Order: structure tokens, then sequence, then C-alpha cells
């Protein structure tokens, strides 16, 4: 009789960012749980595996197991994957996108591939770009796991995933189908593994532009907190508003 029945929760913006924010996570998380709502992890990032992810989640006592951990990859390899389980894929990535085409048992090709998938790989070189290119040219398809342009880092603003993506597509004057968030590719491939109906499952994040973004245009509810007054004011003069707006996860009453 809940209106939502299960739960897609964010994992990027600034969700976790401080000890509060931390412990409000914690606490509804463990709610979600002791309530047996299934619930499942969403993100864009590709530098760390499921494993890793979840095992940094319990360290802050955020109850998660690996296969509650989905990625941008993960659903960009699934989505090729119903689509053509029989393409040769070219991938440019690391150790996560490379995991999550292992697991669809690809067969994969360098210029004659049927699928060029461009993910974030901080060791890309002129010849993985070019291989890219010339595989785009022989007609593949062109996917882009992520579209961020820059990313964060130690050093400053890195290069990003759609950096590499806007130099393929520039060169071979093809355009991509991008998986990730704001697009609503991810959102669908993580109600597939959630398994719950759409209007019964709720996205919860705290970023709008990037992250709550995506479960809008792929149809669901949206729950985005760390809010305030100036930030909804502004929504408000957008499109497309998130469903709820909150200050906190400790102000969701489970529905």
């Amino acid at each position: 009789m809940r209106k939502y029945n299960g739960y897609l929760i964010d994992l990027d913006g600034t969700m976790y960012r401080g000890t509060e924010r931390i412990d409000a996570a914690s606490g509804f998380i463990k709610e979600l749980n002791r309530l047996h709502i299934p619930y499942l992890f969403v993100t864009n990032n590709s530098t760390r595996t499921p494993e890793q992810v979840a095992d940094k989640l319990v360290s802050l006592d955020i109850p998660a197991t690996p296969e509650q951990i989905f990625t941008s990859s993960m659903a960009t390899a699934n989505y090729v994957y119903d689509l053509d389980q029989n393409a040769m894929i070219y991938f440019i990535g690391e150790e996560g996108l490379y995991k999550a085409l292992k697991e669809k048992g690809f067969s994969f090709a360098d210029e004659n591939a049927d699928v060029v998938i461009v993910g974030l790989d901080r060791e890309v070189t002129y010849e993985k770009l070019a291989v890219a290119c010339l595989a785009v040219r022989n007609g593949a398809k062109l996917i882009s796991t992520n579209g961020d342009l820059a990313l964060p880092t130690e050093r400053g603003f890195m290069p990003g995933n759609g950096a590499f993506t806007a130099l393929i597509s520039y060169s071979t004057q093809v355009k991509a189908t991008f998986v990730g968030k704001p697009e609503p590719i991810i959102m669908e491939q993580a109600l597939k593994v959630l398994g719950t109906n759409k209007n019964e499952t709720i996205m919860v994040g705290d970023n709008y532009d990037t992250d709550i973004l995506a479960g809008i245009r792929a149809g669901l509810d949206t729950l985005l907190v760390h809010t305030g007054v100036t930030t909804v004011e502004k929504l408000k003069e957008y499109k497309q508003q998130p469903t709820y707006s909150m200050k906190s996860l400790d102000d969701w009453k489970f529905l």
C-alpha cells in the first residue's frame, strides 16, 4: 500500500558531504532495510568498482552490497547487450567498464567493431582514440558512458569522458548516444535491475542539473534533498521540477 516500493539512491552530488549528511544517509538506508524496501544506489562514477563502493558505504555504516551498486558503465554494457548481444565491442575505458562488458560476455574488436563505447580512460592514447574514429567511420554505433567535460581532482580539473566523446564526434561527424546522468538511459537500466515498477519507484538525490534530471527524464518521481529557499525558487523557473524538495533525508516519510 506504499506509494513507493523501490528506491534509487543517488551516490553523487553532495549527498554524503560531511558527518551530518553521512549520518542522515545511514539512518535513511537502515530504515529502508528494516522495512524490507528494495533499493539500488546509482552513480556515474567509473573509477570505482561495485565492490569498492559497497565496502566504503558499509565502512560509513550505510548498508550496501556490491549487487546494490549500479554504475553508468554497467548501464551502458546492459543497454548495448539487450540491443545486440552479438555486437563486437571496441571500448575506451578502465576496469569498471571492462568488468561490466565482461559480465555480458561480449566479443571485442578494433577497427571493424560494431559498437564503440567511450568511457573515461586516464591512460588514453592517440592510437586508442584513432581506433574509435576508424570504427565509427566503419559504421560502428557511438555510445558514451558519461558526458562530463571535466573532472575535479587533487591537481585540478582534468579532461572528462565527455571531452573524449567530443573529439571522436567532431572528427567523425557522428553524434553519440549518452547513457549516464543526466540522460534517462541509466535510470531505465537501473529500474531493470531493481525490478520495481516505474510509477512505484522514486529517485533520491541532491543535485538537480546532473543527477535528479535523469530521473525526471526517465519518467520517475524524484526527491531532491538539501534544498533551500533560493534553489526551490530557481527550479520553479525551469521546465521540470523534482516531485518533492526537502532539507534533509530526515524529513522523508515512507509514502
